[PDB]
Order: C-alpha cells, then structure tokens, then sequence
C-alpha cells in the first residue's frame, strides 16, 4: 500500500429529491446528519483521510450555509474544497451530465484519476485501496463493489468478474431471469458459504476511480448522451472492451439517500454496544465545523438508547432510542420517542423566549408536554407545548407543507424553521 | 467610534502568569475545566477575543500535552510557553508575578509593542481587554489596574486601592484590616457604579490584571525596583510612590477565584446551576476555546440525569447522576451513581483490544466501575475506578493525603489523582 | 481614532466585478487571472484592498471559472471569512455571459442575500490602486446614506472619457452625466474643495468622476436590482443615477491618490512599465502596511550571467544570460538567451521551468524552449506566459502597424503593441 | 513502500561561535543564507519534504525575530524552539540530554537527529526505512571519502552487512588504512567505491526512542558527544548500529571561509553546486511579499539578486544579494555576500539621518565592496572602501563595526561604517 505520485497530486475527487423535505430550503450535502454532522462530512472525511485534498463538489446550487460550513471545516485548515453549482439559482441532472457539465474544469488539473463519489452513503473508506487497486491492475474504470443480499439485489447494478476482479458483465437493477442469472459465488471474494449464499451478488457502490483520459474519451468522444454513469457510461465502457476492474469493500455501508433509509441509519447510531457505523475513529474520523458549543444541559432527563449532541439544553423530560441533535431545546415534559432532532442554529436569549411568549409566538424546540414519535424534526422548528407527534392512523404518505410538515414511509418529517401551533396533533 | 490605534493585534503584548494533587502531574495551566476545557483556555480566549494575538505563557515547566494543545486550539500570532524549570531534574520555580516577568524581560522587549497586558492567576472570567488598554492609552497612564469593587467584609483579603477625583491611583494597602481598612474606603461612584452599589461596595481590589507601557516595565523591573517579587503588593504602589501615573479601571461582571481545590470544584459544579450558569463558557460572540477534537455525540444507554452537564464523546451506561459535571469520553458502568462531583473525563477512549488484555489479567479498564458511589469528588483524567467503589467519606474527613492510594482529600473533597487506579472495593 | 461597528469582517460584503478588450490576454484564461507586475495577477488588486481594509469575505464574479485561478485565491488567501468565484456561464461548450454590472450581481443578488451583512462593497473594473475600504465604509454610515460613490477629480481633457457626478455643497450627488462633451460637459463643473480638495488642486480639476467604487446598503440593493430597475445592465450608468433620480441619499467620497484604469491594451502595458519610475513608482505593490498580496512561491533569487539593465525591474527566479534590459519588467521564472536585447517590455515569465533534458529534446525535434531566444531584440511588446520565442527573432514594429490580428502566427497587435500570446511559438528568424 | 507508521506521526525531528560575529546579535539557526533564506531553513524543509512534522530545534537562546520566522515560514505538526540558556550545550548528546524528558512525553518510534550546519538535500524516508528494515536501534548517514580527506574526519569501519564494527576520530596512518571499507556494500558502484573507500559520520541519525534514553541516562550518562562517544560506545556495547550511504552533494558552511564559499557557490554556472529551488522538495522560507527588485541602471555578472532589492547605477560582480539590499549610486560590489536588510528606510527616513550626519542602511554611493560579508540592516557611508590592500587574515574590529577572518571582511549587523573608511 503505497501510492506514487501520492494521492495528493494526483487524484481530484469529486463529490456529486427522495429526501423531500429536508432538501426543501437548503443544499442537500447540507442535510444534518447524526446529531452534529452534515451529509457532505462522509465524503469529503473519507477523502481527506486517504489523503485526497482537491475536492470539488457538484452541487445543485450555491448556498452561503454550506459555503460556510466547508470554508470553516475545511478550506481554511495545497488543496481545496470548492463547490461547482449547476445552475446559477436555485429555480433534474444525471451523474454522469453533472461530471460532463465542468469536464472542461477537470480536464484542467494535472491528475491521474478522479474519484467519483455520487450518491450519499454512511461509511468510511481509505480511498487509498482502491486507487491502489485500480493502478495496479491497468484499470481504466474502477468500481467499488459491494456483497449483496438477493433482497436489496435489483436496487443496485450487479456485475460479474474473473479472478482477477476484471468485471466481465454489469447489468443494472436487473430482474427475474437475468436477477437469477447474475447471481454469483461470493466465496472467492472471501465470503464463506453461509453468508456466501445470503449475499450472491455482487453490487456496484456507485462510486468510481477513473482514469483522466479515459472520463474525457467516455463522456464526450463516446457517451455524450449518457446520463447516468451506472446505467449508461460504465455499461457503455464494458462493451468497447475497455478494462473495468472491482474492487471489493468488505465493511459498513448504508444508503441514506431516502427518508426512511436516512431515518434508520441515523438512529442505527444508537445501538449497542457498538453503533453500526462510527462518526469518530482515533485514526480516520469524520470531520465537521469547529463550534466551542458548550457541555450539554439537562435538569431531569431520563434517557435511554440514546445519544445526545454538542450543546443541547434539556429540562425534565423523557428521551428514548433518539438523536438529539446540536443546540436541541428540549422543554419541560416532553416524551422523544425514535426520534431524529436535528437541532437549531442558533439560541434564543431567554429573554427571547419571554417575548415570542407575548406576542403570542413559540420558540424554538420541542415545546411543553410534547410527545414526539416516529419523527424527523428538521433545524429550529417551534414546537408548541401539547403537541403530538404520533400519527395514529399511520398514515404512510401525506404533502403538508402549509401546515409545516411531510409524511413519508409513516415518518413525520417536520419542516426546517417551521411552526407546529400548541395543541396540533400530527 | 471608539478603537485602539495601532490596533492590539501588533502594538500588545499579552504575559500569562494549591490546586494540588490535580497539578501533581501536569503543568498547571492544562488541569481541566468545566468538562470541555482546561485552565488556560480562558485567557488565552479572553486575548483573542480581544484581538490579542502575540501571547506568552510563563509557567513552572512545559510539557508535550500543553504545548500540544496550544498549538491545537490555537494556530502574526502565537502561543508560547516560557518555563522557569528546563527540565525536572534540575528542579525551579519563580519567585512571583514581578520575578517571572523579569527573567523573560530581554525576550518581551526584543517585540515592537506599546503595551504589556499582565493576566495573573486563575479565574473564571470573561473580559474585553480593548476598552480596558484604550482606557489606558487615553489616561496616558503607566500602568492602568483593573479594580474589582467589593464590601468591608470581602476587602480584608486583598490588595485594595485609593484613588483620587479622576481615577488616578494614590495608595495602596495589602489586605488592610481595622485603622488600615477604614483609611481606604472610597466613592467608587468615580469610576462608574451605580451610587446604590457604591455604597455596598466602597472598596476595590486589584485583580492581577494591568496594561503597563513597554518602557515603563523595563524601568520598573531593571532599575527601579531590581528586586521585587510582585507586582501587585511591590512594583505597582512602588511605582505609584515614584510619581508614576498608576491608573485605575473599573471592572464588572462575574469574577470567580478557582485557585484552591473548594473554589475549583465550586466554580465547576456552578455552571449546572438551574436557571442559568454565573458564567457560561459559551458566548455568541466571545466563546470561550478549546481544541478540536471531532468527538462523537454522547452516548446513554439508560441514564437518569439532575441539574448535570454532559460533555463531549461520553458513553454512558445505566447509570443515575445528579449535580455533577461529566468531562470529556468519560465512560460511567452498569449501576453507577454519581452526585455533587466533577468528572474530568480521559485524554482517550481503550479500544475493545485493551479491555480483553486488561481482561486476561482481570485489570480494571479506565472510567467509572459498576455500581460505584461517587460523592463530592473530583475525578481526574483516565482514572481507573473498580467495581463496588464508594467514594462517599462518611466520616466527613476534611483532610488526607493519601497519594500512594490515588487520592487526596482537601476541604472535605476527594480528589481521586490523574491515572490512578482504584481497586474494587475500596471505600473512601 | 475610531472605526466600523460592527467591524467590517463580519458587517459587509465585498463583491468584485471581474469576468475582448484585453484580448489575447485573455484569449486563454479567466480575466482576474492576468498576470500583473511581474509577480501578481490583477485580482490580487482589489482581493488585497478588501483583506487589508479588514473585509474578509469576498465574493469574485467572473465569465467563467479556472483551476488557475482557483489555485491562485487558494493559496494566496483561502487560509468567518472567504474568497469564493461565481461564474456567469458554467463552461466553454455552453458560451453565457452578463449584460453588464448590474446585471452580473443582479444574477446573484439572492446568493448576496444569505448574508447577514449592512452594506455592499462594489468594486468594478481593472484598476491599479490601493486604497482603505474602512473610511470609505464610516463615510456612508455616518452620512447615512443609501449610496456613497468614490468620487475622482481630475480636468476638462480627461472629464469626457469618464461618468460624471454633480453635488451640492454638502456632497451629496444630485445629477450625473455619461461622458458629456460640449455642453452637458460644462454643467458638471463642481467645487471639489467640498469633497476635500485644496485650492490648488480643485482649481485644476473641476470635474469628479464615478470609478466602479461603491457602497451600498443592503435592503437598497435589493430594491434597486429587484424593485425599481429590474432591467438595466449597468450600475454606473442606469441603477446608481436611478437610485438618485428616486431621491435615496447618494453620496460622493473622495479618492485621493494613483489610480489608473488597466483595462485596454494600451493602458495595461502603460500602467506596468510605470512601476520602473524613476523617482518612486508611480504605484508601489509593496506597501509598510497595505501590501499586494499574491500566491507564495518559494522561488529561488534571480540568476544573471552579464545583464546590463536599466530603468527596470525583475521578478521572482529568472534565470538571465548575457542580454541588455532596459525600462521593462521582468516576470516570475523568466529564461532571456545570451545576446538578448529587451526593451520597453513586459515579459509576463512562465508558470514552470524546463531542465536540460527538456531544453535538449526540444533542440532535437528542432523546437524552440520557453522563453527569449539568443539574440532576440523585443520592442514595445507584452510576451505572455510561456512563450517559446525563436533565436535571432525581432520584435520592432518597424512599419509601426496599430493593429494587426495574426493569431495563428502566435501574436495580436493592438495600439502599436505586439502582444505575443500565452503559449505560443514564434519560429526563429522571425520579424514582427 | 511506505514507511507505516507513517513519518508525520511516528518520527520526531531534533535539529541541533566559529560564524562569529554573524552570530554576535543572532540566533545562530537564524544565520541568513543564500540571499532568501536563513540556516534553519535547511533541516526544516528537508524534514517537511520528508513528511517529518514534528519538529524540535535546540539553540543556545531564544529570539522573537527566530520564532517569528518559523511561525510564519511554518495537522498534528509543530516547529518548536528548545533553548539550553534562559539567558542573561558540552555538545550534542548534552543538547539531547537536556530535553530527553521532553522528548520522551512523544510516542514516536524514532528521533531523526539532525546536527551541525550544512548545504544539502536529504529525503529523510529512506533513511527511516532503512532503520526499520535492518532491525537497527541507530542508523547513521555515512559520506563517502577518499584517502585525503578521510584523515581530517571521523571515520567508520562496517562489515560485510554494511553493520558498523568500529569508529576511529581522524586516524592516521597504519589506523587509517585500517578503515578502508567496500563502499560497494552501502551501494556504491564499483567505480566510485576505488575511488572513495573510506566512509565518514554526517551528524545524521535516526535512533529509536528507547535506546536513546538508555544509551544517554543509562550506559553513558555522561557523554558530551553523539559522534565520537555515545555512538562508537553504542557499538562497543554490541547494539546494532547501521551504516546508510549518503550520496549527494554536502558541503559545511561552519566557518566564515566555507560559509562564504558555499554562498557564492549558487552563483556558478550552467547550475548552482547546490540548489535551493527544487520541483519537488524546494527549501521553504518566510512568505514576504516583497515587491520585484528594481535596478536604475546596473551591470550585473555571475551575480543572484535576491527579493525587493533597490539597486541604483552600479557593478555587480560574482555577489549574492539580499533580500531589500538598497545600493547606492556608482557602488562596485564584488566577490561578496550582501545579506540585505530586515526593513526599508524611505526618504523622509533617509534624509533625517542626513540631517543628522548619520548614515543610511545599505552601500554608500561609490563605495567599492569586495571579498567582503556585509550583514543586515548594515549603514556603509559614501565613498567606503573594503578592499584589504594588504590582505590582513585576521582582525577582530567590533567597536570599528567589522571583524577580518581568513581574508574576509565581515561588517557586523547594524554596524555603522563612517563614510570615507578603507578597509
């Protein structure tokens, strides 16, 4: 293991509407995410640990909030993090038409490959291996590979290689005699027979090390069509014979990119004795804004399965198998129930409380006697007391911006700085 | 409307200048405070809030963590340490505030500066030095002191002033009782406070804290009085008596003194106070700093938690605590209860791959033990607490050394020692 | 004696207008990238008066975004505060530009909006000068105004060549004027002792000029680009006389001291042979407290085998041989051959070096290496990065042509100024 | 092959009068160098090329002007200065000794020992690679000599594992043909090895972290120096002390005559012996922004001009010019070392001093400087002449602001030279 020229100077890494609605007013690689993190933290950690510094983020549009987050994590600490907007505003694009977008940039860097890292997933890799991996072998095309289960299998593009990793056949989400015809012994990736026969697929992770030359012959000599890079480029790259290696993964990965997935994996951090994935590790952790937030507060908390973020001001409440996330006013009486509380930006003076109190107004966070269950509540919501969270009739799917919220998979999201009214029932 | 011109940033220069067995293996400026912090972080963040970027630490002697932290949390600026001991072998120490300035003077005197802003001593404070060195700039004073007013009964422990009609500092007594006393009451009405207070408080105290021109000092320290110890009790009334403008600046706001092992533990426990802490680390705009550790969100598996702070990376398990402050990756066991204490926390989390070694040898892992009883004790760094543990001093003993067992007991308050390990079933 | 509060860091907002008429200097690179005196490129200008005025977060508009560029912001500056380039079209495929001043930050105001800030600082244009943002900034809170706009004295010969201003006796601007001549020219004879000016001076300059300098208040802005003009392209022209024309407070501030427009070839390269004047440069880089800044190096000295130079100044690790260099300048990683004779020229330098192996190659496939060639004789030109300039080659101009287009011969003639464009060859023997 | 543990997190860097008077009002680390730079500035940047951040350095005193230029000019790392005088080292095993319990609070596989002061560029992860592989508890750079030089340092034998076996302090004769070794076995080919077959100790070792407590506490708590005691008792004492051939340029610049040449020496063409610019591991220093150097009229040959000069008519010769180095009109500079100055002094400075009948920094107008170093911040009156006539080798003038070494002039920093003065 030891990569010449260094990943440093030569490896540009680049970062690239099922969260509706914690996308709803703000970049989705701002998306909060395990109590004081930020969804884009995965990536840009994962690359600054395999010692990958130019960094650019593909992003929808610009946002002052998630420059701020990057200039003061990062930016500010050879390389760079820069954010590339498709648009000039923030009024759809595939995987591979945001790459083929700023080509023309990339193009411009002195580097030997690019690490293409789409989609938003909870894990943590030394990028190293896999650039390793890819120059040893002549790749021209690299692809993280993951064992998957005959389940999840059709959600995934499946792929079939030699025993040197080359992949000789990829077929995206396929089904019923070809979902039975990709299927593959997971033994000679190490696996053993029972978890070998679990888990007969071999699934791409939809992240990519791909040689300079070859991004530009793809993408605009060959594909200028394409896309998407998993259902287009890579199968196109394959059939002119061009050499596609695997590179098998062998640890945690999740897909977040759903409420429901983002949902569970968030308080998948909660179990024990060991989460499922680790925000922080003595040698890579995952990084995230420098903020001197003070010690958390709690006057009478009863908390169980549960983990609480940097600066929270609890009073005499209940919190069970939660996330309590940064700056979280938790007021007295409150029940939170598996639940993700994003937190808040920002404190209210006290003195601000009594005030908002006058006018008639709530404050940021869960309000008196609120029983909170099932929910996501996004950054400063204003809870009033007596509120319910719970959703009786599980009501799987339900649009309710005007009345501050969304239901998705029987998940109550409550929307960032929204006004749930005292006494609403949800 | 009103600012420092040459700005504080290049024309200061900021001097930092008991609690044992929590300095029985650290320099001291690094013991921990308020379960994110450590001593030195207060005046290092009160200059820099305060556009104080040239910085000296002096100290007894150095050490790896200090300086890592320093430079950690905070990197034209610096941070440095100026010990009096090189090495522990050839034991040193300064002779006080004036000494320890003095055997440094020919290093603060090779900087382009204006003003030296002296902070001595440990206090929980936050302070603005910009208005405090116009202040001193404006007066074209010598030396500008902070004055910290108080009653008759808290002005017998400490250095108090007498001014004239325009602030100007006129006479000192040290710890004045009696005849001394009275002959220092003043109308602190002069320097600000509100009459009502004034005459709750007609007296003030210096605060270790003063503004003193760049040449003044030399003068002071080199020729005028060679051998002075101290600045407050000894080269501040000398220079005062030598015609030399000495003057004084009110100061206002919490002030803490947390230089003695019940005045530490108190501070410490007062920032779980219910309706808000008398001081808060924590501010919008002038927060206290520490170093960045990218610890993960506290973990409870079933704590049952009263008038506590919580800080960062702690994992916790089924466990009750009441009126006490959780330092930093401190793991509680199975059963613990913990009331009215300070728990310092560890500089590291033991992986799995430590437990099962310290497993084979039936060794006690670092935090607090199962069903342990923790009561009115400080805990210091990776301690290594047994099962069945009560630290609860029945007896109500207010004074023990008892090193060699890994504590200390002063003013009736347990100090278990950093590293030390507590065997299962000690009571103390 | 006193100063912003808040201060300016955290209170306003700088945003540089940046982004053909400096073409073929442009021909291949952003325009903020254009290399400047030697060891600079003209963002460095208006980025360094906004870091040494205390404004740390600065938004760059430009046509299009550059790695260049980008690795010159980040290493010079990006070390609350950022410096951060907003495109106008997202590439070279998908051509997109701005219809104008206004319309450029008009395209991003809702960006500009994120921000908890009180005014706007607006600079506009290629120009060399220095100046502290931080009065000007005091001026337009203690006057309260809606708009403060530098203002630039100067005569009746250079009056028409620039926006006019007319005040009342207090300062404030009540009437401006696009390049008036004749009459319009007349009624915008003005007082300029009002602004500050001593007799003497005022006398001689009657007329005060906008420069693409202003400050503008927050919620202002929002209703001058939203509201009242959501159609005009320039501020200068259209938004800022509009503001006046509604009645907002528009207040003049004076600017005293260098400052030249560097936005034509001409001026460009008269404004960078200026910094070899004589008594002092007319515009001094280096400053005791204001200084330009630019991307750290670590190049090595300058080496000279036997330069006889006059009148000029050299850049950072240029590697000179046996040559004569008069009232020129120099750039970064120059490589001038035995023989070489410079004249009132700007070498722009290059951005690498090339060892012998390199040069020896090139020899070889008979090319020719980077920089002036032996026995070179270049004259009135600007030789931009890179150039591999021919043995014996000769830039004399001798039918003393203005303009010439001869872009696939490698260079651009403008004003009687050859430029030779980056990264072009031109063959030995060559005359121009 | 990467060292793992990595460099940045398991190596500990420690960098450790005969430059006088350069060293009269100066920390010696902080000696100026090569126009741009400073002496620290080699190890320094040959540590951070090396991915070596942890970096101690031990001096005499401390100094603002030494820290600020390592602070600025220089995550996990730090540039530390330890200083043996608290002010107003018996050698290298002292220096370390002194702080060994510092340096011991680090957990760090090895301390890279960096002493002594000299030109050259070592890219230390080799080196540390070695040590590893060989199971070494010290690894020690090896220079190869021929039998001339040999004579005048302190010498290795190794054997056939290129394992050192002995040590020998300038031998002689029968001892000294005693040393020759195969430099074929440290790498060298066969052609070089005949010419040089004699190997000398560069004050360059990497010693793990425990043996360095026990050989400087414990089996030889009194030892002054690394080289000649602590290292041949290593030995003695059956540890495994390795031989590693450097093979590079390396010249000492401990003296004012080597100093001098080694300056002047990046003036030769087609390139320097020595150079400070490098692709890929250039020597770093303070970021200053100093404007391009500005020449009125001047004739310049085997000449290097340093950053923001301000240089009027004049003839520069076979000189290195500092960084701000103002010279006057009609000045002949020739074979010599201007080291420049720290600030400019602009003419409403310049002409107060005139007021005052004192002297302004820089060379007077038609001074003549030859064969001479003049040190920062110096004021040379008009009309100066430092040409030594007579070639005095020695001369100890400090009151009169110079000092004369092995027939070079030296003008201390800040020294005033009175106009009209010949030297």
């Amino acid at each position: 293991t030891c990569l010449d020229p260094d990943a440093s100077r030569s490896v540009l890494g680049i970062i690239l509407t099922r969260l509706y609605p914690l996308t709803k007013k703000r970049a989705k690689p701002a998306v909060p995410l395990g109590a004081n993190y930020r969804l884009i933290d995965i990536p840009v950690s994962n690359c600054l640990n395999s010692n990958i510094s130019k960094i650019y983020v593909l992003t929808q549009f610009n946002s002052a909030s998630l420059n701020r987050h990057l200039s003061r994590a990062y930016a500010s600490n050879e390389g760079f993090v820069e954010v590339l907007a498709a648009q000039q505003s923030p009024e759809f694009q595939g995987t591979a038409d945001a790459v083929r977008q700023y080509l023309w940039l990339f193009e411009e860097h002195t580097v030997l490959e690019y690490l293409i890292l789409a989609g938003d997933h909870l894990y943590r890799m030394d990028y190293e291996k896999f650039i390793q991996a890819h120059r040893e072998t002549d790749a021209d095309i690299t692809v993280a590979a993951l064992p998957m289960d005959e389940k999840r299998a059709t959600a995934f593009g499946l792929m079939k290689i030699d025993e040197e990793g080359r992949i000789i056949e990829f077929a995206e989400k396929p089904q019923g005699e070809q979902l039975q015809a990709m299927k593959v012994d997971t033994t000679i990736l190490g696996l053993d027979d029972k978890r070998a026969k679990e888990m007969p697929f071999i699934a791409s992770m939809g992240i990519y090390v791909i040689s300079k030359d070859v991004m530009l012959n793809l993408l605009r000599d060959k594909f200028p069509g394409a896309n998407d890079f998993g259902s287009e480029v890579i199968p196109g790259a394959t059939s002119l014979g061009m050499r596609v290696q695997a590179y098998l993964y062998d640890g945690y990965w999740e897909d977040i990119g759903t409420i429901e997935a983002f949902y569970n994996a968030n308080l998948g951090i909660t179990k024990k004795p060991v989460p499922d994935f680790s925000f922080y590790d003595r040698s890579a952790p995952i990084y995230t804004q420098p903020r001197y937030l003070p010690p958390s507060k709690m006057l009478d908390a009863d908390v169980t399965d549960s983990v609480i973020g940097e600066g929270c001001v609890i009073k005499n409440c209940k919190i069970h198998h939660s996330v309590v996330g940064l700056r979280s006013c938790i007021s007295e009486g409150a029940i939170i129930e598996d639940s993700l509380l994003m937190g808040a930006d920002y404190y209210e003076t006290d003195a601000d409380r009594k005030l908002l109190a006058a006018k008639g107004s709530v404050p940021i966070g869960i309000g008196k006697n609120c029983h909170i269950k099932r929910a996501i509540i996004d950054k400063n919501a204003r809870i009033g007391d007596n509120v319910k969270i719970i959703n009786k009739d599980n009501v799987q799917e339900a649009a309710r911006e005007t009345d501050g919220y969304f239901i998705k998979s029987g998940i109550v999201t409550v929307i960032k700085d929204a006004l749930i009214p005292s006494g609403i029932i949800i």
